[PDB]
């Protein structure tokens, strides 16, 4: 039925998934020609496989293709794409922003394309060398942040399509007001009605069906911390509304936050998504268990996702042994996609700060230490020390030789210093 | 004469500089209105001040805004923009390329714009906090790679203008064939005639004059390693042509490479640039001395630039003492701008490979080690641990409060996990 | 006080203008260095002078730089930048969209920059030829559509800065919900509270102040046709809410649309903008006079803007004589800025349909007809038949000669077919 | 062999085509995963069909998605993508440029993507309306300008690939030096060696092969007017080099231009391309015939392309009857793809100059005239008078209703002024 509209969709893919629209709606709305989105198909099927096969799938937020590549090289099986990081250092306004849906709605998909393209080059490099891949596949699935959909259902519809074209495997949408969107761990968050978010999720699903891809949808609730709500029109929200307190000057309703609205919303969103995610204030396994248990009484076996946030101070909140076991324990509760949202930002910024500081103090000695550390990391699989090969110089050499039937006088690698000193 | 066309130019800025065009040419070709390029002016003049006053100015190649920001935070006084790194991970084709001028000609200027924008936000943040700046200025000059001009004099003209609008302080142009451009440390480089490169330096100078900015121009020569030359039409190149080899299948001449043609070309380029740069195969102080000495006999006091390249295996070529004193010794020779081209690429890629590998093997324990390392760096100047502040959340909060006369219910910081846990 | 923060502002620029923020807020929020935005300065001041001195300043919607260039060549003194047209054929998602704020927020300012760049080349070409300009200035002020600000006040603030950087002279904001934004002339518009739109207007002003430019702000109301409102929280909107009908399933309030809420909203917005604009359902001079009279009772001498929409059927509504005097009459009521929003889209799409149709039918005969019509327009100031000159070939030839000391072997124009076959 | 690497390539697609590289080279260089390029397949297979079945395929240069949409609605069967037009008003440096490869190399492919996306929306609109399409197909093949390939063979390889991703059906490359590229109808053109252009052509083909698409390659020569050559290294160019004149100051060789070198270069390029094209100074049937006949002596049946350039003054060159038959005559010679390169630019700029001028003189009367003409064109098939439908407002309404099960309050069309005033 829907399975014939999404040919790559595996058996069971849409078990327990409801749609507001019909199969006929999809045919009517997808135009007259078949256009393939291969990287979206592959990515979404591979993610589906991974989350059902592994203990759990864990990821880090990448802010560049290069970061994604090294993640995959090191053996990670998925890539997370943070909207927070897109705002900070990788968006289409070429500015640094806080995490408030300030940048243009195309930014996220543009980064997802960047990441897939770098992985494609990684793949082309190793395929040309003819000794097989150094990894399972270069095309690890990307799970990406669509924030609040950048407005209404149609904005959700459009960003979902954009992500699919860019080759993302999964996409997450949160029940905040786009016009006042915040980082989950900032104050002042404003919820939209349960129904209004079900519409965005359904828009995402319609986009996927219309593109013909089995793209995963992750529903996120920001209700643990959020104390404001745009409208009480939905009876499911009304019980958490503090009527005595009245409306704010902006017209917002005031609500009781915490695990209870997260449970209610999560259960109401369950049929319209593939994974559910509750933002939390602290890395708390007991809270995580409590949420997992309540969701699973209503929807046994529902797959969950968890944000291992750098907005948390880890060693303050937890002891060393709990830190060690954290993701493993979450995995056994059903949290099959886990991610450190802002890893890329922290790694990039600390690393460069520490190098620039050392460079100021001792100039070239500071750089030699990095280089030597790079050299020592090769036993463990690091290859970027040979930077020419890494970025594809040898691949493009072989492209040249094939074009000229071998007779190019201007090949790069033979007389390089990389060949002579590495 | 030119000083009135470039009002921001300081006294003696153009001492010993020659132009092919006249001041009247500039008035004819600059349009009828005055358009200011504030960051290009400030950057050019600051870089001019720095390179004369300081023993040497050293830099690192930044591939993103955030990297640039941390460099300036750490105390570095200038920023290098690497074409190699643009090709690798930061271009407008959204692909990973080797260093062969494959990406679209606008990519460098776009990254320059990103860097200045990130710096601008950083300056906005601290200005709004109202306790003064933590640096001398956030607007550290950017010295940017225009590669081989992306074609002819008109292409050189255009990329220079683009860099000026993006707010670059200095721009380098090399004497390679754009259609076969390579990294300076790879094989198969093809030089263009001495005359042809002077045409591009002059295109670039006219660009700055027409824009009304005292932008610095750095002429680079790749003759140390290049064994090919497109044409022997310039008598200055003929003495290095191996007429016994014959031409190559592409019609290129074969030349004898080494320091002799770098000196010749450098001396010939000196009147049409502000600094001169010879690419080297090894980090060799005696070679740098010999080059500096030769250049200075013809042109006393000429300012030089040097690439401290990651394409060298530093510990294999030099002992610890020579590495430690390397830049200082170059400085005393007149190499007043020195830069590690690929630092951003090696920090980003090393750092993430290592993080991703620890994360694979030990999950949150690996990430907590980074975070703890971040906190520990706070004593030395590090700030990105408080990531919400770093990217401008506090700044935009203050914007919101000015907009709403102080009444907004949806500000980010007060009830953030940042404010509670950091 | 604010005049020292905005050095280019002429005397009286901010007369009658209220601000939520202080001059200290501006100094605190603008960074430690001075950055200049030359085209924005020039555009804003020239637009300010034109709207005070001319009977009325009229414009057409440009969807490309070339379109804008011909408008200025033809003698128009301002340019309109339509969001509808951005959605249709000129946005940063490379897609055709209906007019519902579906494209990325940077699209408008990117088209503004394109337009100013074309005008810049046009000016360089003529400056380089040395015979003076064929127009008053190539840098006609651009007035540009910021739609609903693409979200809240901070989104409004950002699009304003983007437009200032791109060289926009004026920017308009409308009291619709960004997330459900529509063309003024479509159904299903949802208004935001009067207060919330005043927030967006002030964000815009703070933006201009912080950038240090006297950019014009045009406040638009969509209350003539809008039957929905996000919230009744603002007492000023409660007199128009139909409480009998209830809220929609989405929780929107239903309101009584028309001239009255437009008048009220407009009067509330007045102190926070430089021009006020009420979208209308028909080209109706009587309604336009009523609106002008009411606003002027509250705020004498307030400048207004009128949309001469192609979404109207003009001959169906009006006779030839009313159509002929329409903009003149509006000018006297105080409508000092008047624009045909979708002019670019209709001329582009009509023109090519008809050319393609003739081409299918009779191949080169259809094109030759266009070419002769171009020759025929030259007497009236048209220059684009000589296309090589128009796009700057001659300008860059002169650049190359300055570089090469007059010696290059590869100049383009002397041996071109333009020089050989397009002599008088 | 190559047919298994390019699954959608029809029988005989590569008859008579030579390659410097091998099937195995392709396998080695294309990576380990099959990525599909649907619109480029459909486009290339469609262009191939049309050029073998129609008397000739004629096209106009579109500088925007909207322009291309009206072209296809009007009944034209292909779209030309001009680099000249990209330079003028549609490039990724957001500037007006002359036609000299000064814009960034991604600009043409970006425009190709825009065109395909508009056409896709047009198709979506009609498919949702349910009455069938009003055109044979909305996805008319795009033939796109790759100019001088923006550098060496690797640059050609990359631009070819970008065009395939954008959905182009065919791409053209010219034997000029990219660093001093010009419009064919300007002076100061510098050619590259015959061999050097053949490598660009093969680079393009290797890209198509590696992408697994049967994209058409069109080889252009600028030898008719070009009097300069980078190098005389290729013995095929040497008979046309004026050695007595010597090299120019830049080191260029000087050559006898004209139809003879075009014929020789065309004959050499022929195995490395699907169509050949000679730029001309005048629209001259005799010169066209001489070119076609000489190329066909060496390569019977070779398809040709002809630029019907606005850089010509048409009525100054030709009488009304020769203008009238021009394209049909060329068709009979084997010129199966013909195109008015700068059609989009002239239409856009003429039309708006005249609109603006009328508007200055008499304000709304001028615009009302446009609107009436639009209404009058509806009988002939014009629809953009209803601009809201045209850009897909109706389609997105239908999207909302599917999202909300028919229950949106905020749909656009029912109460629009389009519905009320254009009935
Ligand atoms: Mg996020
Ligand atoms: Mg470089
Ligand atoms: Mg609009
Ligand atoms: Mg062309």
């Amino acid at each position: 039925d829907f399975y014939s509209l999404i040919p790559s969709a595996p058996k069971g893919r849409f078990d327990g998934i409801e749609r507001a629209h019909t199969a006929e709606d999809v045919k009517r709305l997808r135009g007259s020609v078949e256009i393939k989105y291969s990287l979206a198909e592959m990515g979404a099927n591979r993610l589906w496989k991974l989350i059902h096969e592994e203990d759990f799938v864990n990821a880090l937020g990448a802010l560049s293709g290069n970061q994604a590549m090294q993640m995959v090289r090191a053996g990670l099986k998925a890539i997370y794409l943070s909207g927070w990081q897109v705002a900070a250092d990788a968006n289409t306004a070429s500015a640094m922003y806080p995490d408030q849906s300030l940048y243009p709605a195309n930014a996220g998909p543009e980064l997802a394309k960047r990441i897939n393209r770098t992985l494609q080059r990684a793949d082309q490099i190793e395929t040309a060398e003819g000794k097989g891949l150094s990894v399972d596949t270069w095309f690890a699935p990307i799970v990406a942040d669509a924030e609040a959909g950048f407005g209404g259902p149609l904005d959700a519809f459009e960003i979902m399509k954009a992500y699919i074209e860019a080759g993302a495997a999964g996409v997450h949408f949160e029940d905040q007001l786009a016009s006042e969107k915040k980082c989950g761990h900032l104050g002042g968050k404003v919820l939209i009605p349960t129904a209004a978010h079900i519409r965005n999720l359904n828009a995402a699903r319609l986009a996927a069906d219309v593109m013909g891809t089995p793209t995963l949808i992750v529903a996120r609730t920001d209700a643990e911390a959020a104390k404001l709500l745009t409208s009480d029109i939905d009876e499911r929200d009304q019980p958490f509304v503090d009527y005595e307190a009245g409306r704010t000057a902006e017209g917002f309703y005031q609500v009781k936050n915490g695990i209870e609205p997260c449970i209610a919303r999560a259960i109401a969103y369950a049929p319209y998504c593939d994974l559910i995610w509750m933002e939390t204030s602290k890395p708390d396994l007991a809270q995580a268990r409590r949420f997992a248990e309540a969701v699973h009484k209503a929807h046994p076996g529902k797959l969950l996702a968890y944000n291992c946030s750098p907005s948390f101070n880890w060693k303050k909140n937890l002891d060393d042994a709990t830190i060690a076991k954290f993701q493993r324990e979450l995995g056994a509760m059903g949290y099959k996609f886990q991610f450190i949202t802002l890893a890329g930002f922290h790694q990039l910024n600390y690393g460069m700060f520490e190098l620039a500081r050392g460079y100021k103090d001792r100039q070239m000695a500071a750089y030699s230490e990095l280089q030597q550390a790079e050299f020592a990391a090769e036993a463990d699989g690091y290859t970027a020390t040979k930077h020419q090969r890494e970025v594809g110089t040898g691949y493009f050499d072989a492209v040249s030789l094939a074009i000229t039937g071998g007779q190019s006088s201007t090949t790069a690698m033979k007389e390089s210093t990389e060949t002579a000193q590495f």
